[PDB]
């Protein structure tokens, strides 16, 4: 059911191991607040799945063969023919990370006043369409919004929404499709490779473009193996390079499905778009040819992409997930569901349902995960939604979640038992977990540096 | 006169050592444009001296170090900590490379219409500046335009132009003064102390903002050292600090005076405009804690800035490039004057009288100059400064250069010899040098990718 | 009971994933020799816990910082000052490996005909004795030779024999003691501290030298403190120091328990033996200041041994081939008891009881291990012991097993199941594992060479 | 006449700089003896050419690619491949150094009382040619004796020596022929190709081995092909596997010619040897697969010795020793003749004509050197001969010379500058260079830990 790893660990990254009374005091340093707890003071961090990734020995030896030249580096040729080969874009620009693509992506294909539209959205990629004067649309199906409802393929996309918007609206004043895979905000859910080919016909018949936000296509992929009909016989790198074939273009971030620390891009095929995306390329990131980028992070990219489409890979990585998943909701602790392919999000406002949720409680429960494990986890909840500041109210979030996000390759089995018995002990008094309240509070970013104190 | 390498060699990066008839080959295949021959086809690449630095054994034990944590690394705070001790701002910000510093600086810098005022401007910083609203306006002295003048600090401001600008527009409608060190387009020029400490009391007294552009800060307290009275007994620590202390911030580009291959910083001491600057940075590099870089490559730069304050490398750096000008000038080729700190500009003009500027003498060089010795070199004349698309007519630009930028620690005097020695034997039958006309010109960033033919 | 890794992968090793029926082929290529075996084409390798440990990201740093020279090298410095420290002896002489500070020891040592004194032997310690003109003298306990027994501290000395051979011998024709922790051929067992006192105070009393092959001498450490009463409040480095401070010098291979992947050390107190040493060193080895050893690898060590010092890593480390073991003897799989601190000795014959010991019972188990699982182990027996050259027989030995040694640091409680789990199913159908016959057999050193089919 | 490198510098390894008032406390620290002086005070380390070569790019992605099987790595089989490939040797047993397959070669080729007959002698390997029951024979040319006969191919064998010896001996009794390329006693001097064609044929007729003691067999191709009629369209390459088809087997130090830090083997073609060989190695260095050497020293060694063969690296490191013999022939300082592959060195005894050998000319000199540039030099004379423990006189060595051993690819021309101008600021003083007394004398090794002060 739960594979082994398919790796050997080839270095270790020391931990400190503090002790429950004084992971407390470092608690309690940090006012309460995950995020501004060290590194060093923590053994397990799932904070994010992004950039922490643990890379391989040949990675490794990618590593100290950066040709760093401005231009002509031996680094971007291998990344770009990877990527050619792999995702199938004609062209394809490196970016510092995911936003940076973003960025130049939102700048060449939005007039003001167009409609994006996409499956459910992620913060920076929401940004930079509305900031560039697009109106964003959710599209997706409407199960995905039961946090709940375990059902299969949870992030396609409607296409009764998609062509009413298309009716009403116009195709001319839609920009593109924002196509997610996997869909973050539902908790990681895997888009159809049907959902995938409808979407396209019916756009392409519209004259609509579409761009992928592929962040975790790799994670995607590997639901399509393991749950579409007739993908059976079908390797990754085969379900990855058709995934791509339904899209014009996607922003992609390697610190996550591509396996590195570091490192994105844009792919299109427009050749137009294309010499536009380049002359933009080197105000924002650096020329196109390195796009703000070491060359041996493009290598390192390079060789990520090829490890990421490995099979037993991909395989541990997202049963690795969820075995932390079912260990949780075997203990009746609850999460949501199905289990995403990189977090488990806790659901702290029914963990905790003797707070309201202006005590704060995915906050004061991703504390508590701190001080009994020695883990960090991610408030997702009211203090992340921040306040409206024509009101002054808080915005209240109807997700109130603590993330459990998984680096790739860095935890084992007995780490997500660490974590998963920790938070089955908490559930099992789930009433003795007490509420927050500010001691402080930033104007902007609040999540960021928020201290707080128990009420 | 010429201090030998201050440092031992601890590892080599192979070269390839093709012939004459192959690299013609090579340049042929290139259309005689080198931003488009391969890096690995080169012996001594000059295109530029940003991020191809050698770093140390050191940086490279910081780089099996890299805390990747999403906040709260160990090589953020050793960062923060190198550049508040070295530089002396109260905030600092990561970020991927200097223009995405820039880009931040200018977004919370500049209302729209207001004037910002420097010593000559750089391609990234003047885009981010009037991307914003900002008109630009030059206040370097009249002598930093003259490409033969030979006198020292050539950077300064004038701070009669400094006077008038206030008087004329007002204090209240200047955003701030950009004050470069040291000056690239006047060929890499230094800026006095005593013309830093001026440029602080006039803006101070009418309340006006001072952000550095120190992408090559060392290299300029290198000058001050050498040849400004009273600083003599000073390290370059502290001249490097007491520069600084005339600044309200900085935006600083790692890839250059850092000793690394990426990074860069937005430093700035104004608590509000540090928030501001927090909940921008999440959208263009990353979170405020890595800012584009992995805790690595924050490291790296830490231990790098720390490397750049050893007297003994910054003069033997500033005097190779004065060894290679040196014997440059000695044969009579026609150089920028005088040397800067980072590159040795050849006038092609000069050197090519027989041909127009339509023929586009500096690429011809450039060209010429890998064809004979292996070495790179940039064309800075009439093919990178674009057309005008209303005229459709080059800009012809005052300054026709072919560029030969040193990174730092790459190179040593035997390589200046292959290149001066090259430079030279061509000055020698200047008269053969063929001019070239475009076989293919793409409508923006021409430069990049066009390709020629001989005339 | 079984405790969660005390660190993070840092960097994986990638591995194949080949199923069983190339397995097959594979182990048929080899001619069932798991020695033959690639290591390419293997999952989890259990060949040996020596010198395949994985290393920190701060002694990778170290990797970084060797410092080269001849003589005068930090790296040495910093290792011989971290074993004075550590163990406490005066002089250090680094050696390439364990058996060059034998070689070494055993030049010094021993006058031809004289007695050395031990528990149990080691290959290379042996031969180094007797190729010296010494007479191997076992003063192991009569029960550590009992294979079943389960009692703690079976690698204790027998005082009552040491009497003997002090009587019977006469002191002045005793080398030195040689005393090891742990003791590898009874399992990799433990010596109680007691036990080491005794020796000392009884060796001293008749001016008999005493030095410790210490290769596992913080496993040994770990077992002092989990199981003799006294210990509990004292560290894994209180433990080793004590250890020490019972011997006259030591020899160690670095390969098993200071987590590297290469180097060892000879130590002693005698000022007159170290001189000696020095001059013998340069001939074997190296310069007395390198030993053989690269100045990285030194570094390596040096931080190495400080990290076996941290309590949850010795712990984890011991624990997890106990958790092997406790998983094998629940099964009602036959092992060497009680479980040593770094493999779990198969019982063979026990196993299979079948077959004949001149049909090969450990080999034949050892190739069917890894055709099911991709997990190599080692012969440990007939095939092992050789034959006897004026006879022409087997040398048929008491001990018929198949050994399952555990690097540091490099697998999981994952891969201790994918072992465990197939070893569990072969045991099951024990009667259907075949006996092998010879098909090459090499004259000396068979058991690295020999190929052999099935009866 | 001097190439630049054909390299750029990918890490540079940092050095303090010290004055000269701290040098000369540093070399009175160190009692006048550069072998007790720090790697970290000293600028330029000339002390050895042994194992602290500059790796490259590509050696150093090795390192991380180690497969640090106990049998069966990658690394060993790259390794064996290379070697097989480029010298032709059917067998190869790695060892961890020159000294190890030297040991290993001893054992197997002496018989007691056999001569061994060589081109001169190297220390480790008379040694063991020695220590086994062999009688060393010099059948150098006599006019390699002369240290300021400047002819060409001055190590080879005078086949008149080598006949009178079978004649006189009996081939029976004549172990085998140890040929040095290149003759480090004579101060580097390389062996022509028809010289070692000519040994082979005569030993073949009279059934004697040839055994290469072959650590700068690549500088010593170079020669070949610099010098030797017939080898001008031969690659270093061809050279050196035409060198070894007139050999049996060698024992090579890669820390020599193979440009890393660590690392030798042995290779025969002695099927019957090779099977002894491999019992033998067992003992003192590690199995078959690995003989004392971790894997990714096994692929950095691969990828060495591939390196070294590059036409342009050998000419640029011989022609760099040239240079700085060249630089101090040119001023008149005394130096031995021709100057050799891998050293320089200085004849003291005419630098020094006030004192005698018993005020230790060679080591003072040695001592002056450090304080005047930072450069680390050896002493090769009467303090390194030692004295005669029967008669207690110190050894009166013909030869009282200083060594200016240049690693390759870790310093630059202007390095050798530094060195030469200070060597010639001495000689135009050379009178004023005091006498040393022992203040320190050890029993043995006595070189390594003198010190001294001045009469
Ligand atoms: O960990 C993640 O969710 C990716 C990075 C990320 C974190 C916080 C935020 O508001 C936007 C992006
Ligand atoms: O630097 C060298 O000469 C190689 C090593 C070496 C040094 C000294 C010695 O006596 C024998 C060998
Ligand atoms: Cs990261
Ligand atoms: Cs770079
Ligand atoms: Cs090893
Ligand atoms: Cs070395």
């Amino acid at each position: 059911n739960y594979p082994a790893e398919p790796f050997r660990i080839k270095s270790v990254e020391t931990v400190s191991m503090i002790p429950r009374d004084e992971r407390l005091k470092k608690m309690q340093e940090a006012g309460y607040n995950t995020f501004l707890l060290n590194s060093k003071d923590i053994y397990i961090d799932l904070l994010t799945d992004s950039g922490t990734n643990a890379m391989s020995d040949k990675q490794w030896a990618g590593m100290m063969m950066g040709d760093e030249a401005y231009a002509g580096s031996e680094n971007f040729y291998h990344l770009e023919r990877t990527v050619q080969e792999l995702f199938g874009f004609k062209h394809i620009v490196p970016t510092h990370q995911g936003r940076g693509a973003e960025n130049l992506l939102s700048q060449l294909a939005i007039k003001p006043g167009q409609y994006v539209a996409g499956n459910m959205y992620f913060t920076t990629t929401r940004y930079h369409q509305e900031k560039n004067g697009a109106v964003f649309v959710d599209i997706v199906r409407d199960e995905a919004h039961d946090a709940g409802l375990n059902i299969a393929f949870k992030g396609d996309i409607d296409l009764k929404k998609l062509q009413k918007l298309i009716d009403e609206k116009g195709a001319e004043n839609i920009a593109y499709i924002c196509l997610a895979v996997t869909v973050n905000l539902a908790g990681g859910q895997p888009v159809s490779m049907a959902n995938m080919r409808a979407v396209r016909e019916l756009t392409a018949a519209h004259g609509i473009k579409v761009f992928y936000d592929a962040t975790r296509c790799v994670e995607n992929a590997y639901f399509i193996k393991e749950q579409e009909q007739g993908f059976e016989n079908k390797s990754i790198a085969e379900i990855v390079h058709e995934m791509f074939s339904y899209a014009d273009g996607c922003t992609m971030s390697g610190k996550k499905d591509c396996l590195v620390n570091i490192g994105g891009f844009l792919c299109m095929n427009d050749d137009e778009m294309f010499s536009s995306a380049k002359e933009l390329v080197v105000v924002y990131e650096g020329m196109p040819s390195y796009g703000g980028l070491a060359g041996r992070d493009m290598e390192a990219m390079a060789i990520g992409l090829r490890e990421a489409m490995q099979y037993e890979y991909i395989e541990h990585r997202v049963k690795q997930v969820r075995y932390l998943g079912d260990k949780l909701k075997a203990a009746g602790v609850p999460i949501v569901e199905p289990v995403g392919g990189h977090a488990v999000f806790l659901d702290a406002r029914r963990f905790c349902e003797h707070l309201t949720q202006d005590e704060f409680p995915a906050q004061s429960l991703a504390a508590s995960i701190y001080v009994e494990t020695g883990v960090r986890s991610m408030e997702r909840g009211i203090i992340s939604a921040g306040r409206n500041n024509v009101t002054g109210e808080h915005h209240r979030p109807k997700l109130e979640t603590v993330r459990l996000t998984i680096p790739r390759r860095v935890y084992t089995y007995a780490h997500m038992d660490v974590v998963a018995d920790g938070i089955i002990k908490l559930y099992q008094h789930k009433e003795d977990i007490r509420g927050l309240k500010f001691i402080y509070e930033p104007k902007q970013l609040r999540f960021f540096t928020a201290r707080f104190d128990y009420i």
